[PDB]
């Protein structure tokens, strides 16, 4: 249980933004998500999850977290996230002399064995459109991270140094267990 913290996930941006218990959202996707779902996305920030026992297969993984489902997970009661939007906050990145930037996910429930995959819509992805694998390229893998003393793990990714328009990064951390959950968060990016 977790979020990408930095760049912050769509879902937890909406969440901390606040606003959806009195009707003060200040952001237009955050309230077209929320007049989709409600709070549930944002109150659940750390369960944007789906269970795919053969994990270590993409088709297994595409037939569970499916094309246009993919900020959501799958979770129907989160379908608000997967909306199409040009008002998505975004996190402005500029990356290190290595070309990387430190992501950090907040942990609520660390979990171990794991692994990380990182990937990025393309720079022909259209926002006004739900994300689909299609629209993915794969950017970075991590194996198993221990978690820091404050509960956050921090993965240095390496990103493409010649995007400079807005995506969505994709972090998939999938746990090494028999039941097979996996955590996936889109987090809306500016690359500057
Ligand atoms: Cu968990």
């Amino acid at each position: 249980h977790g979020w990408v913290e930095y760049p912050s996930a769509r879902q937890n941006t909406c969440y901390l933004d606040g606003g959806f218990w009195d009707n003060t959202i200040p952001n237009q996707a955050c309230q077209s998500a929320f007049d989709e779902s409600g709070a549930f996305p944002f109150v659940q920030r750390n369960e944007v999850a789906a269970n795919v026992p053969n994990y270590k297969d993409m088709a297994h993984v595409q037939a569970i977290v499916r094309d246009g489902n993919l900020c959501s997970a799958g979770d129907k009661a989160k379908s608000g996230l997967n909306m199409g939007s040009t008002h998505w906050q975004k996190t402005a990145i500029t990356l290190d002399e290595n070309n990387q930037l430190e992501l950090v996910f907040n942990a609520t429930a660390p979990h171990n064995p794991s692994y990380w995959q990182f990937y990025l819509s393309n720079v022909n992805y259209d926002p006004t459109v739900p994300l689909t694998w299609g629209d993915l390229d794969v950017v970075d893998t991590a194996g198993d991270i221990i978690v820091g003393d404050d509960k956050k793990y921090r993965i240095k990714i390496t990103l493409p140094a010649d995007r400079a328009d807005s995506a969505v990064l994709y972090t998939r951390w999938q746990r090494e267990d028999a039941a097979g959950e996996g955590f996936y968060n889109c987090s809306d990016i500016a690359f500057d």
